[PDB]
């Protein structure tokens, strides 16, 4: 909060990705993966 630090940009997924999370309050909720993110393609 402090800046409000709303960090959540689109990032590439080249050949597999390592995600590490430090949490204390169950704040990260999920993940989305795909190509265009506009229902033109199939996304998960």
């Amino acid at each position: 909060h402090v800046t409000k630090r709303f960090d959540n940009p689109v990032l590439p997924f080249n050949d597999g990705v390592y995600f590490a999370s430090t949490e204390k309050s169950n704040i990260i909720r999920g993940w989305i993966f795909g190509t265009t993110l506009d229902s033109k393609t199939q996304s998960l």
